[PDB]
């Protein structure tokens, strides 16, 4: 019993972690095979980050101005390249340390646990979710660019996101190891702004499925609804339209606990409508949205890494 | 800036699970140097839950019952031995991933990171406290057991807790790596209850700090109050008493916020006595009690 925000076990990332160090900036990259990964943002200094010509600034550098270090041992960077926004220095050693692994774009609503670095070491893991508005709510400080976002399927790490910078809002925006930027953002010191952020509809009701898992089932009630009545109520509360889609990916979850989807539509409905009345929700006031149905049924199976 | 619920990064841990098999028992181990570390109850049957007499339950088994496996190597035991509620394998190789480590026995609101393992192999990271009525509040399902409690301050794991079994209320209990039991717990499957849990007040005000530190101050209030009148009022809400020794914790972010401990404590009351009013606090409708001062401190 139980059910804990929980992130997938960092060790197999920890083995890529290492410092870059470039000028006076100093970030975190990810070593995989010989190719350390950072953002392309430590080749700035102050005047640089309001106008950047990030090309123009690469060609002025050489291997021996990026300082990599893996531990308390110096790599020694052979080649450098951009991709995007994310920088891809060449060194001459293999990173020995180096899982199995896939670089993958995420769509808002997925989420994935961030390894939190400063000086290429690990300080903290935990989970969040791509937000609708691709921001994520993280928690940060200066230095931490360059920690990564994944997931483990099998033996098999996905990175999903590196983090660039952090909003006026507090909230932090970053890249997928390609060097897109997930929303509308740059990487430049400018005026930027996330939009409106929504509730990750299919998340709330896989968090509902969990807690009724749990034996927390005060909120379900007798009545269902139609999807298209369920998305007329939800965009009145902020809250992401429902697709066939997500009704087809919490089946499992429906099956197991005898709820079926547009059933539960129906509680999320009345709880939209009249509130939580003093009660909680697996020990939440709040509906808790940074839970896929994959992480509810990983969870509350106990699928191994 | 931001506030997350955050754990230790797990790998120095993960290098340590191994699956421990008595009989048709499985469930993990903690494998640090030539030993094995899992809970006793590994060694009993059905007859022996109710009231098992582990002494002599041990005296009976060999080095070859205890089947440990690591990875897809299987360990070979060469000794046996019993520390309190934990059991000890001493085996034939020591763990190369063995990190620099110490066992640590932590007091109720301290908080600690958990890797959720199943037949030997991490599932998941989270983060707890030790409740005030000694009972973690866990995610666990069955062969969770021996899955450890750790904080890494530094390179060096302290390992707390180790998981022993669910009460019937879904909430945890355990042991530190000596085999004592937080609470007032045994390893046996009789009636057991743990006592009515209370908030971590210390926590809950070190949170507050963290909550002024990321710009929230809507609770605040010009109100102070005194130790004694803050804890008459806290109890009411089955909220811990704040001693002196948790007002002197709370100075460092008294002094970077600007905001008196006795000040920040009348904001509290208040929260209590008003309720959220429709607002959060770091994202949260609820005040969060597994935040420590030191947590705090080293997230902001
Ligand atoms: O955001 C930035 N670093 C931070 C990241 N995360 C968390 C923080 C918390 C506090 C202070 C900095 C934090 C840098 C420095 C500030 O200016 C920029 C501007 C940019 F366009 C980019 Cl791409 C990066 C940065
Ligand atoms: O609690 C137990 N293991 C579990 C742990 N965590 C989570 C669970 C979730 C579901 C089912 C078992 C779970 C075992 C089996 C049940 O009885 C006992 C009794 C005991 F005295 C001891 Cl020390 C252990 C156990």
């Amino acid at each position: 019993s139980g059910f804990r925000k929980m992130a997938f076990p960092s060790g197999k990332v920890e083995g890529c972690m290492v410092q870059v160090t470039c000028g006076t900036t100093t970030l975190n990259g990810l070593w995989l095979d010989d190719v350390v990964y950072c953002p392309r943002h430590v080749i700035c200094t102050s005047e640089d980050m309001l106008n950047p010509n990030y090309e123009d600034l690469l060609i002025r550098k050489s291997n021996h101005n990026f300082l990599v270090q893996a531990g308390n041992v110096q790599l020694r960077v052979i080649g450098h390249s951009m991709q995007n926004c994310v920088l891809k220095l060449k060194v001459d050693t293999a990173n020995p340390k180096t899982p199995k692994y896939k670089f993958v774009r995420i769509q808002p609503g997925q989420t994935f646990s961030v390894l939190a670095c400063y000086n290429g070491s690990p300080s903290g893991v935990y989970q969040c979710a791509m937000r609708p508005n691709f921001t994520i709510k993280g928690s940060f400080l200066n230095g931490s660019c360059g920690s990564v976002g994944f997931n483990i399927d099998y033996d098999c790490v996905s990175f999903c996101y590196m983090h660039h910078m952090e909003l006026p809002t507090g909230v932090h925006a970053g890249t997928d190891l390609e060097g897109n930027f997930y929303g509308p953002f740059v990487d430049r010191q400018t005026a930027q702004a996330a939009g409106t952020d929504t509730t990750i509809t299919v998340n709330v009701l896989a968090w509902l499925y969990a807690a009724v898992i749990n034996g927390d089932r005060w909120f379900l009630n007798r009545f269902t609804t139609t999807l298209n009545d369920f998305n007329l109520v939800a965009m009145k509360y902020n809250y992401e339209p429902l697709t066939q889609d997500h009704v087809d990916i919490l089946g499992p979850l429906s099956a197991q606990t005898g709820i079926a989807v547009l059933d539960m539509c129906a509680s999320l409905k009345e709880l939209l409508q009249n509130g939580m009345n003093g009660r909680t929700i697996l020990g939440s006031a709040l509906l808790e949205d940074e839970f896929t149905p994959f992480d509810v049924v990983r969870q509350c199976s106990g699928v191994t890494f």
